[PDB]
């Protein structure tokens, strides 16, 4: 594939943190019908292609900057965002499902603690969450 | 210390799986808020993010009620299922779509800077890049035919 087709290490390298996004309201607060729906900060339409539109911090990667992003592809800096600051990228995908599956999808090892019986109730789930020996870890997962 | 290193988890059996995130929202479930069935899992339990969170899996692999420890997510109780959740597949519940984007989808990686931009980009410039002759062989893997 493209990752192996060229010696990319001849180009400058930048460590970044990257998430995915779509043109939809969950990312942009805009919906179909809005005048600027689907349009990046630069004015060009969002695109997932050989060269895809990506979001970055203009002070780090100016608009028009061409990047190669492993496991995503070639990217042209065309968009920006309030949360997109510093060494941060946001990668355009067509659908929320694509963000979940093409960037969010992770292969990893999980530990099987107890085989289930086929049932679970609210009471049992509450009992598990009230486990005394684990309350010290609980604030790390509770939102409230 | 983090839960991920507070116990010798390798004492327990290990299962390689492919995992994604989901929410109660319509993008995942097709249900809208106001629906009395909104946020209701297959097991009849309400979706929950907590010490023990509700996760989705294939019952034939992980029966309902199965407790897992998923690194960088937490302890999970299999309480949900899904048409696409088959085989060694897990779907991890998050409260919002942004949480799925940020808390699961966020990756630290190196990218290569091919060319620094001038501060402007046009549709025609982007089109010409995508029409690069020597790269049309690679284009099938990114374009959605
Ligand atoms: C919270 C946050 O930073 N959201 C970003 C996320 O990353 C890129 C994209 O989605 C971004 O949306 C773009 O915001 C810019 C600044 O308000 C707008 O000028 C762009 O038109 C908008 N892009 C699109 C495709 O709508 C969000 O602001
Ligand atoms: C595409 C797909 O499989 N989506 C899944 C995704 O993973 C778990 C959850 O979201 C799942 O939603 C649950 O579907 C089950 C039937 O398949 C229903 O019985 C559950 O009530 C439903 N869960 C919720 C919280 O609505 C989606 O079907």
């Amino acid at each position: 594939p493209l990752e192996e087709a060229f010696d990319w290490d001849e180009y400058p390298v930048q460590r970044v943190t990257a998430t995915g996004y779509t043109a939809g309201a969950e990312s942009t607060g805009k919906n179909p019908g809005d005048p600027l729906y689907g349009l990046t900060y630069s004015g060009v339409k969002v695109k997932r292609d050989l060269y895809s539109t990506v979001a970055a911090d203009p002070s780090v990667f100016p608009i028009g900057t061409i990047l190669f992003i492993p496991n995503y592809g070639l990217g042209v800096v065309a968009d920006t965002g309030s949360a997109i600051k510093g060494n941060r990228l946001d990668l355009y995908f067509e659908t929320v499902k694509d963000v979940y599956n093409e960037w969010g999808k992770k292969t990893l090892d999980v530990y099987v603690i107890k085989k289930g019986t086929g049932k679970i109730t609210e009471d049992e789930l509450e009992k598990l969450n009230e486990t005394k020996s684990l309350q010290v870890f609980r604030n790390q997962y509770k939102t409230v």
